[PDB]
């Protein structure tokens, strides 16, 4: 029922060798895992966001988001991660994103709290 | 069973007046509602996101995150918002947040897609 | 000749304690020093900018910017930070500013360069 | 005398097709021109900026920002771009930028004012 629910429902590979998996429902949520090249991290963490499930027709990308906090059975690196970003159709499908990590912090260091970045989602490598 | 479920659940507001009720699950989860006094935008939001249900015990504060799709019953802005943040416990309790707004737009626009800013969000007023 | 050139020229502090000397020259220059309260720094380092110095009339803001790399006779973070923002005139004149703080790092740290925040000014304190 | 002085001096072309045109000084300066193919800005304008004169030697970037305010003798876009980022030397030079595009503003439209993204620039195209 969402307009891109099956273009955007599926595995994504980033620029870092990082692989997003997603499922879009037809009432704009998403719920998947993603797995971190870099950092912090091993395995799969648990991701929830959302997705523009109406969008508009005129060649426009489809608005989304979705966070991770990097918690799982096997690490915590206290911080959480949201990208946002749009889903650009096609053959050379993409969804393009900044992002936003967020380490828990003392409040003298919360000013260094903070990194940003983009991630480029392609369906292949 | 999480650190701060109970300090996160719950109705929070910001300093433009925007409401955020969240439920904070044991497992990391965060469901709930947006309602935002500013911009394209009407009434009641889905939210989803995730936050560390263990956090560092240190004085430090917990990672979370959240996205609100901007489509409802109402309006759609073809936009989303994630924020990124943590939650400060204690008499004033605070969450501090940054935020990224991405609009969906044609390739040749995606250049001016996405606002950033950022929300402080307490239990009062 | 600049309109807020008065206005923007002098001493301003932000909430972390920071120092922050600057001249507006007519023609849209900003130079001066940034002192910060915090992080790998340690007295006076140079600052150069940018300020719109024929703004709209119409209760707006005026958009400027400036950097600061992480380099004097004392210390070297390897870091530049560039501060985004607006002066608003008034009896609480303030700048308020959002910032990315870039490290210099190998390609394979890239991904965690740069921080994000926000920081505003005021003319005491 | 500046490390990559002769490295960084020079013009850029970014993604969009902007044009770059930068002179290092020797003391960590960055002065030339900016001329964007995108928005609204037309012909060339002032840019200052500032860079890591004696960076790490170890494979890691050369941190470095600049800022462009958005009015010439052409236009006033009442707006100002900072760009934070890092220069990779060798055959492929790249300077990879994340940036801050603030508007003025009422302070009713502040929370909507700033623009983020990222800008790549190289010595050809």
């Amino acid at each position: 029922m969402g307009r891109d629910e099956a273009g955007i429902t599926g595995t994504w590979y980033n620029q870092l060798g990082s692989t997003f998996i997603v499922t879009a429902g037809a009432d704009g949520a998403l719920t998947g895992t993603y797995e971190s090249a870099v950092g912090n991290a091993e395995s799969r963490y648990v991701l929830t966001g959302r997705y523009d499930s109406a969008p508009a027709t005129d060649g426009s990308g489809t608005a989304l988001g979705w966070t991770v906090a990097w918690k799982n059975n096997y690490r915590n690196a206290h911080s959480a991660t949201t990208w946002s970003g749009q889903y650009v159709g096609g053959a050379e499908a993409r969804i393009n994103t900044q992002w936003l990590l967020t380490s828990g912090t003392t409040e003298a260091n919360a000013w260094k709290s903070t990194l940003v970045g983009h991630d480029t989602f392609t369906k292949v490598k």
